[PDB]
């Protein structure tokens, strides 16, 4: 057991995994399934060793006995002195992004509006918002709070899989991988911009990245900041600029996970794989780059500087937080999750 | 589905039930209907899980398959050597309460007088008084025996909904919930106290708690118990102290009801929810008090110390008792209820 078996979600992520694998020298190899939940099943079964996961999926991974290995990190505003791999992890800002166009659409007016979702179970997309809606209404009927929505991974027939478009042909509509046109940070934000939904549930960084021609993608070229406002909890409406005083909650950074045994191994292999193929990687852009996927945030986020280390070797709880673990657990009192049911039965 | 969905009757029972979610972390959640019957419907459909019911509605919900789960229990009139939750439930005193000023008024002369009732189909407001009024005049014209009434739950465009005042702008008159000024125990007394009625059919407890400024409520502040008399079945009057000797019947205490498939889950969550927020609450009144209402008697009665366990999985017949059931049966021979007909076949 020297090779590291990486699970890729969907085919777009599989192509990038191939390259990584060829170029690594079989040092890192590929497994693939259609969803993140599926891939977390591969790691359990041991048809794979590791993948990078949104907090959301980490809770799940975490309940199923998997542990975090490295956390993504990105451009800070402090000590350039400290090495990226030792630079402390910041944690991203989950926001509800609307258009200034949409008059009188505050947080409290979201009732029966249209919504764009990264995916079900994800932090910014789903846990932070649906957490705060579900609690406030003291109702588990989140499935009925928005008139219509795009949350891939939700029931394809249901009204959360209304606005979801699919791929090139409109096949495999509302599947939680990149094949879905409105999937992920980017796909949800395209959704708000193309005016399919009144609000998007993505992160601060997503907005900037896809506004003011900071994006080669056709749909994001023209877009400008002032045509997008942030809903604050208290009820106010503020510009994307003021995300510090107008954000729903603080997200823990997309970590990598594995089984316990394979953690230390996976740690070493990755620290070396990123030294080779990272942003400041000898063989980047010489042969292949791991943190570049064509604004498709494949395997890792594109805004990822490196993968920093985890102080005190922490539990899924310790990493995510006691606050956000409480939030998820409550929201999850409202749903049945087969994966999370099975793991409970077979990690008692 | 860990969450327990409380069914809350009307928008004052909603505000308290909503909070209960927030301080229980969605361990408990809200559904709402206008009326108690509509709520019994939501528990049937499974759109909610449970609510607390006067024995009256427990007959209704029973006929429709719901089972009882936990009785209400108040401060004992014996030695509380046992824990409240194990202390036997004592019953409560259903009584005719007249003003003293109105001499010449007795039980024997109630005919053609105005009447106030908790609500239609309840135990103190209806099932005992009207069940006896029909008992003695050998006539099923309870719709006629009083000149007018307030009896929220009756036909809005009838005489039993004549005296009912509704809310603030007096809308939704006679709607059987706390938004109707003379709804329930409280309202039946406030009815008799604002002399819109010659009699009010409430329970012994109701008088002491609203007389001699044992209530901060403006109408109940300057009310004195010596301006009130209890009609017995001999034909005599008597003062609020002779209740044990001058009462119509002994009502079985308010219980929680749910589907048979959710009972043990509902109970577990409650027993512990009452431990956190009950009378001896870890968080009562730190965070939220389950047996204390901003208005009055919301979700539960405020005289509730704890919710007691029952005997061995009792049916609606067992918990109400073969007596109070045959008396209800005989009063319902004279008038049909939609929810009782629609369910008639489940018991037959
Ligand atoms: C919302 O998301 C955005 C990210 O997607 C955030 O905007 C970015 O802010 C970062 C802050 O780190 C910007 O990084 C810049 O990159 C330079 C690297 O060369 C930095 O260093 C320079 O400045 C000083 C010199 O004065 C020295 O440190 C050094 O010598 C160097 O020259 C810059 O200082 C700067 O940080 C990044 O460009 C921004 N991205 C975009 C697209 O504008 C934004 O903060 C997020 N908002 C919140 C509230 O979190
Ligand atoms: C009719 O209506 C009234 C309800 O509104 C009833 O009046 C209440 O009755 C009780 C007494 O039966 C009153 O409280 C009592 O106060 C005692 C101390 O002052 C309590 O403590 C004692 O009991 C136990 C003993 O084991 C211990 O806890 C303790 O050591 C102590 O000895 C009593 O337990 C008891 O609560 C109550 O204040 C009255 N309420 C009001 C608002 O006045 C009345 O009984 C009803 N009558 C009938 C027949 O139904
Ligand atoms: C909401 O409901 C849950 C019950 O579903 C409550 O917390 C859970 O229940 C008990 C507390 O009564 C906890 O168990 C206790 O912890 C120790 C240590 O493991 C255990 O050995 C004992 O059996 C003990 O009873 C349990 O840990 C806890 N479960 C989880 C997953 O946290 C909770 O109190 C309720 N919250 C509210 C706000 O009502
Ligand atoms: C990972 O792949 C690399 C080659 O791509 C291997 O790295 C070499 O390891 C040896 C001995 O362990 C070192 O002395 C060399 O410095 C490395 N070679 C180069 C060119 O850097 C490594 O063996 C592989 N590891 C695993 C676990 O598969
Ligand atoms: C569920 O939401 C409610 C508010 O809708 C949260 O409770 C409020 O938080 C404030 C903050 O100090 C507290 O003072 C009050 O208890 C609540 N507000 C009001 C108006 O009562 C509650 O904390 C939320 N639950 C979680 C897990 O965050
Ligand atoms: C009414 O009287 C009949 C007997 O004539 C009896 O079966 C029933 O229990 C009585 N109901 C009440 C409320 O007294
Ligand atoms: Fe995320
Ligand atoms: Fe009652």
């Amino acid at each position: 057991y020297t090779r590291v078996v990486w699970c890729a979600v969907g085919p777009e992520e599989q192509k990038k995994c191939q390259q990584w694998s060829q170029q690594s020298g079989q040092n890192v190899t590929c497994a693939t399934a259609s969803t993140t939940d599926d891939c977390i099943v591969l790691v359990l079964k041991g048809e794979a060793d590791a993948l990078n996961l949104d907090g959301g999926y980490i809770y799940t991974a975490g309940k199923c006995g998997l542990v975090p290995v490295l956390a993504e990190n990105r451009k800070s505003s402090k000590h350039s002195s400290l090495d990226c791999v030792l630079r402390p992890t910041e944690g991203y800002l989950a926001v509800a992004v609307v258009k200034k166009a949409n008059e009188g659409l505050t947080w409290n007016s979201l009732k029966d509006k249209k919504s764009c979702h990264t995916a079900v179970d994800r932090t910014a997309g789903w846990n932070i918002p649906m957490g705060l809606i579900v609690n406030q209404t003291g109702s588990c009927a989140f499935d009925e709070f928005f008139s219509q929505s795009c949350a891939p991974g939700a029931d394809p027939k249901s009204r959360l899989c209304a606005l979801c478009a699919g791929d090139d042909q409109g096949l495999d509509k509302c599947v939680p991988n990149s094949k879905e046109k409105y999937y992920g940070y980017t796909g949800a934000f395209r959704c708000l911009a193309e005016d399919v939904g009144d609000v998007a549930f993505v992160k601060n960084d997503t907005v900037w990245e896809n506004t003011n021609g900071e994006s080669t993608a056709d749909w994001a070229k023209n877009l400008n900041r002032e045509d997008f406002r942030l809903l604050c909890l208290d009820g106010t409406r503020k510009p994307v600029t003021e995300a510090q005083s107008c954000h729903l909650a603080v997200a823990p950074n997309h970590a990598v996970v594995s089984r316990s045994d394979r953690a230390a191994h996976v740690k070493q292999v990755l620290l070396h794989q990123q030294a080779l193929f990272g942003k400041n990687g000898k063989n980047c852009p010489d042969k292949f780059c791991l943190f570049k996927s064509e604004t498709k945030n494949l395997l890792f986020n594109d805004n990822t500087e490196c993968l920093a280390k985890l102080g005190g070797r922490p539990t899924y709880e310790e990493y995510l937080g006691t606050e956000y673990v409480t939030a998820i657990a409550n929201l999850k009192k409202c749903s049945t999750s087969p994966l999370l049911e099975a793991c409970a039965f077979l990690t008692r």
